[PDB]
This record gives structure tokens, C-alpha cells and sequence, in this order.
């Protein structure tokens, strides 16, 4: 909490589900540069679309005790730029890096992603949160 960049249009949440957490990260990205949906994988399950339809899938398949601890990005009028750090020392970038910046990070140590909100209008994601928990 809360949301980043300039939210507008559907919102969408996806969540831990008395599992393991986040093992998985599913990027859509277009030619235009911009963040259109996400899908994350719980587990073995990928979760549903959450945005716009198109774009090329990039992916951050995450190790075995491996877990995103924080999230920078960057956004205009839609999600631009995002980049998931993991606990191992990984980066994975997606999009392309224009416009006002942010950073997510959990506010207790030992917390890791467990689940992502936000909003997705025209072209593709507005607006992005992300909940962390142990």
C-alpha cells in the first residue's frame, strides 16, 4: 500500500492463497514500450491476465528460496517501467525506463511479494500496488 503511478480505469488484485507465494512473474510488453498486463504464478498456477491483451510475454521465474523483495518503476500515463529485485541479488527488467519513478519496498525485513492490485485502462496497466507479507 498504496497504489503507484496514475491509476485509472478496471482494478484487478491477485493474492497468495494458503500456498507457497510468488514462485513466477509474467510481463506483457509492447512495441510501444509500455507494461499492457501481468500474470503471476503461484506455485505451479499461473493467475489470470490482468490487463490488456498483446504485447510480448517476458517472464521472471523465480528459484527455489528465492522471492521479489522489492519493486522499482517507472510510469506516465500508463505503467512504463518495472523491475523486480529478489533476495538472491537478481533484477529483472521490464519496459521501457521513461517518466516518474518509484520504489516498493516491504516495511518489515523478512517480507517478501505475496500478491500485486492495480488498474489497467486502454493500452495497458495505470496503476500498480503490492502487498508483502512474511
Amino acid at each position: 500500500g498504496q497504489m503507484f503511478g496514475n491509476g485509472k480505469g478496471s482494478y484487478f488484485i491477485t493474492s497468495k492463497d494458503n500456498e507457497t507465494g510468488i514462485t513466477g512473474i509474467r510481463v506483457f510488453v509492447g512495441p510501444v514500450g509500455l507494461i499492457k498486463s501481468i500474470q503471476v504464478r503461484y506455485g505451479s498456477s499461473w493467475s489470470e491476465k490482468y490487463g490488456i491483451p498483446g504485447g510480448k510475454a517476458h517472464e521472471l521465474i523465480l528459484h527455489p528460496g528465492e522471492h521479489i523483495i522489492s519493486i522499482y518503476g517507472r510510469y506516465r500515463t500508463f505503467l512504463q517501467h518495472v523491475t523486480l529485485i529478489t533476495n538472491q541479488g537478481r533484477s529483472a527488467s521490464f519496459g521501457l525506463e521513461t517518466g516518474k519513478g518509484f520504489f516498493a519496498a516491504p516495511n518489515l525485513t523478512g517480507q517478501v511479494l505475496e500478491g500485486v492490485y492495480g488498474q489497467f485502462w486502454l493500452y495497458g496497466i495505470t496503476g500498480i500496488g503490492f502487498t508483502w507479507g512474511f
